[PDB]
């Protein structure tokens, strides 16, 4: 236990969920790599340390304790070596930029229009539930082969998987403080299996262009498929972050633009600025804020801490994206911030595989939104509330517009 960080003993899980930024501002200044008692783990808070751990030859992927309870094995985020290579080879084809460009417009734009058509004449909406999350999950759901799973269900699953994977609080002995907080995740996985098992049954016999059918068949000997147990954890990885994050990215971007009304106006008038707006939104409130981790594979010194082999380090990329070593006034959304590298997609061998896809999903969603509702205003009756330490995003985004 590090004496000058005794105050970390009093940091609570709820505090980190409500707003982790004050604690992490202290961490970035005091201890870029610091053992946080309630999390039971070292956490990397600065860009330099997060990038170093994520790319180091002396680290490899590890799933967090709560992530492991949520996804099991072999979750693509938590494995290495040959299994990771296979799972990356499995997911990467549909995510290849040239492939995404072939169909992303015809995938996402009709979906965005569909959800827009339900409310664009109302003069008010709650964009997280009515637009950002449905576009995000409907787009990926259709890509995966889950066309028949309604957006409400996909959204419920990622919400439950989120809370399960981020159920990280531990007591003084390192045991989960809230062991009952995984049951809901277990329930969501049971539901998912009930839906996806017959789809897999079908895809084994009748492959199609769905991503999950390709996960079963691609690269396999004739007549063989990857075992469903082998791919289910990566399905869960998708049904959490891949479903959740584009929607949170677009919503956080809107919140940031609303916080800079002149920049909102600039982006509406010039939608070519939407990619920049999104990249700044992801830096400003990173959707994957501290969900993943790495484990040292040999003794290594990181930020002056001599870590034994086998030491987990949580990658709080959301804090790294407020590193004042890199950014001026990082808590302020600023479209006109110089484009600098950011860590919202992680780094290294286990960096986000779906960056190009995700950026286009968010781009197209905001393009259609601003075209349909160019006079969007935030419902300033209250502030926007953001929630989450592992994954972070606005819980709601009430807007209005003159009809
Ligand atoms: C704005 C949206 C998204 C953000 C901010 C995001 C961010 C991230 C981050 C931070 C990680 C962990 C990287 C690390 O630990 O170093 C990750 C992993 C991953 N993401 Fe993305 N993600 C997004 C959307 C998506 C989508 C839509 C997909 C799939 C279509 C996807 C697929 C993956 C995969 C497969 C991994 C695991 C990579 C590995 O462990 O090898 N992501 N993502
Ligand atoms: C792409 O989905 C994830 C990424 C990182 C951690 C958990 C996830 O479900």
């Amino acid at each position: 236990e590090r004496p000058d960080l005794a105050w970390l003993d009093e940091v609570t899980m709820t505090q980190l969920e409500r707003n982790p930024y004050e604690v992490y501002e202290r961490l970035r200044a005091e201890a870029p790599l610091a053992f946080v008692p309630v999390l039971g783990s070292y956490v990397a808070s600065t860009a330099e340390v997060c990038r170093e751990v994520a790319t180091s030859p002396d680290f490899e992927a590890v799933i967090t304790p709560a992530g492991g309870r949520t996804f099991g094995h072999p979750a693509i985020i938590g494995v290495n070596g040959d299994i990771h290579a296979d799972l990356r080879s499995m997911v990467e084809p549909a995510l290849q930029p040239a492939e995404v460009d072939r169909w992303i417009d015809d995938l996402v734009r009709p979906i965005a229009r569909r959800y827009l058509e339900r409310f664009e004449n109302d003069g008010h909406a709650e964009l997280v539930a009515q637009y950002c999350e449905p576009v995000s999950v409907r787009s990926l759901g259709d890509l995966l082969g889950l066309q028949e799973v309604d957006s409400d269900k996909l959204r419920e699953w990622f919400a439950k998987l989120n809370r399960s994977l981020t159920n990280a609080a531990v007591d003084e002995n390192g045991e989960f403080a809230n062991p009952e907080g995984f049951a809901e995740g277990d329930q969501a996985k049971a539901e998912i299996r009930a839906v996806v098992d017959p789809l897999i049954d079908k895809w084994i016999e009748h492959p199609d262009d769905s991503a999950i059918s390709h996960w079963l068949h691609d690269g396999m000997p004739p007549g063989q498929t990857r075992d469903r147990e082998y791919i289910y954890p990566t399905i869960y990885v998708y049904l959490l972050g891949a479903m959740q994050e584009p929607g949170h990215g677009m919503a956080s971007t809107l919140v940031g633009l609303f916080s800079r009304p002149e920049q909102l106006e600039e982006v509406v008038d010039d939608p070519t600025l939407i990619p920049r707006a999104i990249a700044e939104g992801l830096r400003w409130t990173s959707p994957i804020w501290s969900a993943t981790a790495r484990i040292s594979t040999k003794p290594v010194t990181i930020a002056g801490v001599d870590l034994p082999a086998g030491t987990p380090v949580m990658l709080s990329y959301g804090s790294a994206n407020h590193d004042t070593g890199k950014y001026e006034a990082p808590s302020q959304y600023d479209l006109h911030r110089p484009p600098l590298p950011h860590l919202a997609f992680g780094a290294g061998n286990h960096a986000c595989a779906g960056i190009y896809f995700a950026n286009h999903v968010m781009r197209i969603a905001l393009e259609e939104l601003f075209e349909a509702i160019p006079n969007l205003e935030r419902d300033t009756r209250e502030g926007v509330e953001f929630w989450g330490w592992g994954f972070r995003g606005p819980t709601s985004l009430h807007v209005t517009w003159e009809v």
